DNA sequence: CTAGCGACTAATTTTTCGGTTCACGGTCCCACAACTAACGAC
């Protein structure tokens, strides 16, 4: 699940808040599997 | 010291593509321009 692309955010425009883990990610977005770098938090993985 | 002896080259034609013409219902920071409320002078 990518937050980037047409109609989405940009790496330069991406603040810290969108990259963190929300309490609503529980069971929907994995709080572990994210890229380690400039794309952290902006690219997430679906939960099982 | 000398002589006898063992088929290629030039001229003319023809054809496809391009040119031309006609032309109605994100963030943070540093400057710059307004700009206005208050302050002072005639």
């Amino acid at each position: 699940l990518s937050a980037l692309g047409p109609g989405g955010l940009s790496r330069e425009r991406a603040g810290f808040e969108v990259r963190d883990v929300h309490y609503t990610h529980y069971g929907r977005l994995c709080p572990i599997e994210t890229p380690e770098g400039p794309n952290i938090g902006l690219i997430s993985s679906l939960s099982v």
